[PDB]
């Protein structure tokens, strides 16, 4: 009869559900989700013994997303008591080796980290790893973090399936439509949807289910990228990962799932804790929440947000610039490690918002800028960078792009080049201070002038106060006799771009324009001793399979001998102790800081070079429109890096001497003693016999 229909359309369903089979197989049994590119901070490894305190701790901790609790139950808490921290070390996958959940004891003798202590079996550790923060992700226009089935809480699943649904055949039909299907309201979408759902649950088991559905739930709007799936969402909403969520973030997470954009809680708050509230009791009416819990958890917000789209602008642009250089687009799931420390970053950060209007208010200024580098000594690992004033949301960024004077920063790099010459040039050395009248060409008179437009009463300075003094006379007869093709091979060696150095008198005063990355990498240099480490923000990159695509090692070359350094770096120290940068020096005379001091003409140009135990800081304060900013280098950028040094715990500079390196005394006219001596100088002397000489 009409089986001839009947039957027919039955085996014509049959072959279209053999198609959509071959479509959901292949999607899943390959690529699910093209997953952006993680971005980690640095990787702390803490050890018995280290100069870090317990209140430096707590801001390591909270800076890498930890919660400071009274009792420890899940991860990436801690309790903080006496003389001691304890904490549940959050799950990580390090390149190094793979770890999960760790509770341990830290604990603290002074400055110094006594012991770490594996709280499970009461062993001390050798070292213990502290996981990365999660800077951002480089963006089809949709963000996602995977996390396996594993990764989610049991009760999250129960408090999404409470929501959601029963789950013993919908959850399913939900995934289909976002995974396969377009967001038409038709039947004909809804008929495809329940078609592909049985199909879908069929050949994959319930746990894979969850596994796809709770990573591509599209959960919230970060601009132009969509943030969907719940790790991501947990990061985005609270700074905490998918596994550390409290019941009542868990349950906002879940009540967004059916209108992400109108229950947001960035816009319309009530709509959004209504919704929560809305969630809450779902849960309540099935027996796994009890009636206690109920009524403080309406009450306590569930955000509680961070509270905010583009993350560290500035870093960023130096992460992508050298990820170009090393390599890397086409590949999903890379996990990029870099050496940015979140607690130098919001030490500078807070000094750029606070000290900006600060000097702008104090000197009545229409507008005012700043770029804060943070490099590390030895390693020249950039470890802060902010572009601004205003480093939260940028698109212009000072610390790489805004190229301007050095100014005195220029300095060291002549008394570098005399002081490498141990056999003529030393910090008694006499320069003369006299009036100066260099015939440049066309024959136009070049006459430099020191900032007071004096002169010494004895017509000439030793080396040491020169440099100390920052002082232009002295500066220019010291760099004429070395002569300029020397001065711009220090700058060669120290590693300021090549192109940048055109070798003329004025260089030697700041006509050198450097960006403020490029000036620390010159001091980087001077810092580590004389060893030129090139600047970089990537440690490695990790493919989704654990392969190493990238792997950072130390490209540190000699530049400058060792205790040619070290006498420019005691100088510097002098500059900050009695020199321009004084009140710093008075301000922080424990840390003994190596410091020079920036100004150009008309204050344009503000400027300070800080060197402390571990980190080089290049500060410049100045204005976009090159207007004179009334500011000096001790009153705008030295300002600026006492912020960032009082924002944070910075290390007491320890100034180790090199081989040949002898304290020798000093007469009032220069000369060195056998015994006494009116000053004490740091010499170049394998045989502190140039007394003898002297004598
Ligand atoms: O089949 C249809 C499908 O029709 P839908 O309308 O898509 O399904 C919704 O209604 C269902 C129902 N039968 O009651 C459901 C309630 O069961 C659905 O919830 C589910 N499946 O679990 C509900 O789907 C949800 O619908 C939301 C939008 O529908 C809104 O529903 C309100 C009440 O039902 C209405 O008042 C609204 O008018 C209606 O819009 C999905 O959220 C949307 O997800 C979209 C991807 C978002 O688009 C983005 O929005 C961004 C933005 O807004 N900023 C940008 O513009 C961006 O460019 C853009 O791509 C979009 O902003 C976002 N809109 C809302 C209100 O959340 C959201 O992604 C989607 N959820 C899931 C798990 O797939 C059906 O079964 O009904
Ligand atoms: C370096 O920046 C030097 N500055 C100047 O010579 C400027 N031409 C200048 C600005 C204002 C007044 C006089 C001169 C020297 N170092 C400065 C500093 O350490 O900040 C300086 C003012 C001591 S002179």
């Amino acid at each position: 009869l009409l089986l001839k229909l009947a039957i027919v359309f039955a085996v014509l369903i049959a072959i279209y559900g053999v198609y959509l089979d071959q479509k959901i197989r292949s999607r899943i049994d390959g690529k699910v989700w093209q997953l952006p590119a993680a971005v980690y901070g640095r990787m702390v490894n803490l050890e018995p013994d280290m100069t870090i305190s317990k209140n430096e701790m707590v801001k390591l901790l909270e800076a890498t997303q930890y919660r400071q609790v009274s009792k420890m139950t899940r991860p990436g808490e801690f309790t903080v008591q006496a003389n001691s921290i304890e904490m549940i070390r959050r799950p990580f996958d390090f390149p190094d080796s793979k770890e999960g959940q760790v509770r341990a004891r830290l604990t603290f003798d002074g400055d110094h980290l006594a012991t770490i202590v594996n709280m499970e079996n009461n062993r001390q550790f050798g070292f213990f790893r502290l996981d990365p923060r999660l800077i951002t992700m480089i963006s089809n226009g949709e963000q996602r973090l995977f996390v396996p089935r594993s990764g989610f809480p049991d009760l999250l699943v129960d408090t999404l399936l409470a929501t959601e649904d029963r789950h013993f055949y919908t959850l399913t039909q939900q995934l289909v439509k976002n995974l396969f299907l377009s967001s038409e309201r038709s039947y004909w979408r809804k008929a495809n949807e329940a078609y592909m759902a049985l199909i879908m649950d069929a050949r994959y088991s319930k746990d894979r289910i969850l596994e796809l559905y709770m990573n591509e739930v599209y959960l919230g709007q970060s601009g132009d990228n969509e943030i969907r799936g719940f790790p991501l969402a947990s990061l985005y909403y609270f700074g905490r990962p998918v596994e550390e969520l409290s019941l009542d973030q868990q349950a906002l997470l879940v009540g967004m799932v059916k209108g992400a954009s109108i229950y947001n809680p960035w816009r319309n708050p009530k709509l959004a804790l209504e919704r929560r509230n809305l969630v809450l009791r779902l849960l309540q009416q099935q027996q796994i929440i009890d009636q206690e819990l109920y009524d403080m958890l309406s009450a306590r917000p569930l955000g509680v947000q961070p509270r905010g789209i583009s993350p560290q602008p500035a870093f960023m642009q130096l992460v992508r610039q050298e990820l170009q250089a090393k390599l890397v687009k086409d590949l999903s799931g890379v996990k990029i490690f870099t050496t940015f420390d979140s607690v130098a970053q919001d030490a500078a950060e807070k000094a750029a918002v606070e000290g900006i209007p600060a000097l702008k208010k104090q000197r009545k200024l229409s507008d005012l800028e700043t770029a804060i580098v943070v490099v590390d000594r030895f390693s020249g690992e950039v470890r802060a960078m902010v572009g601004g004033s205003e480093p939260q949301f940028a698109g212009y960024n000072r610390a790489m792009q805004a190229r301007r004077s050095i100014g005195s920063l220029a300095k060291p790099a002549t008394y570098l080049t005399a002081l490498s010459q141990p056999k003529i040039y030393r910090l008694n050395t006499w320069i003369a201070d006299a009036p100066i009248a260099l015939r440049q060409p066309n024959g136009q008179v070049w006459s430099p002038q020191n900032d007071d437009r004096r002169y010494s009463e004895s017509g000439r300075v030793m080396l040491v106060d020169a440099l100390t003094r920052s002082m232009n006379v002295p500066t220019v007869n010291l760099g004429m006799a070395l002569g300029l093709p020397a001065v711009t091979e220090t700058w060669i060696k120290l590693g300021v771009p090549k192109d940048q150095l055109h070798p003329v008198p004025a260089m030697l005063l700041g006509a050198l324009n450097l960006t403020p990355i490029e000036v620390a990498q010159a001091f980087q240099t001077i810092a580590s001793g004389g060893n030129r480490a090139p600047l970089s923000a990537l440690r490695s990159v990790i493919a989704e399979d654990g392969k190493v695509l990238y792997q950072s090692f130390p490209q540190a070359e000699r530049a400058v001998p060792a205790q040619a350094a070290y006498l420019t770096l005691w100088t510097m120290q002098q500059v900050v102790q009695r020199g321009t940068g004084r009140q710093l020096g008075a301000k922080y005379p424990n840390l003994h800081l190596a410091g020079k001091t920036g100004t150009t003409n008309n204050n344009v140009d503000t400027w300070f070079a800080g060197i402390d135990g571990s980190t080089v800081t290049i500060t410049w304060v100045g204005r976009d429109n090159n207007q004179p900013t009334k500011l000096y280098g001790a009153s705008g950028a030295m300002s600026i890096y006492q912020r960032y040094l009082a924002n944070q715990t910075p290390t007491p500079l320890n100034l180790v001497p090199p081989e040949d390196i002898a304290d020798m005394g000093v007469d009032y006219d220069g000369n060195f003693v056998c015994s006494g001596g009116m000053r004490i100088l740091p010499v170049w002397t394998s045989d502190p016999q140039s007394l003898c000489q002297q004598s």
